[PDB]
């Protein structure tokens, strides 16, 4: 598909992936800022704390409430399309998706 990611160095990191990629890793694929390297998808970290733009939210659909519950345990704000992004994989369902990166946090 084709893809749209953002981020707060750029604002912006337009792109393209493929049915069985996630957002977080096209990033590193267009040059985002690839902020995370954490755990690479083994599932072992909680701090890839991406953001779907909120138009594929419903159309990537977030994290089911056990990988979200985990994370809102801590009690911290999320907005809509809070997701581990690096669990998330490009289907002929979110072509053309748009990403996004949250605050500090
Ligand atoms: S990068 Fe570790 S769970 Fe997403």
């Amino acid at each position: 598909p084709r893809v749209v990611f953002i981020d707060e160095q750029s604002g912006e990191y337009a792109v393209d992936a493929q049915d069985g990629q996630s957002l977080m890793e096209v990033a590193t694929q267009n040059g985002v800022p690839g902020i995370v390297a954490e755990c690479g998808g083994s599932c072992v970290c909680a701090t890839c704390r991406i953001e779907i733009e909120d138009a594929w939210v419903e159309i990537v659909g977030e994290a089911n409430p056990d990988e979200n519950d985990l994370l809102q345990s801590t009690g911290e704000p999320m907005t809509a399309g809070t997701r581990l992004s690096c669990q998330v994989f490009i289907d002929p369902s979110m072509d053309g998706l748009i990403v996004r990166v949250p605050l500090p946090a």
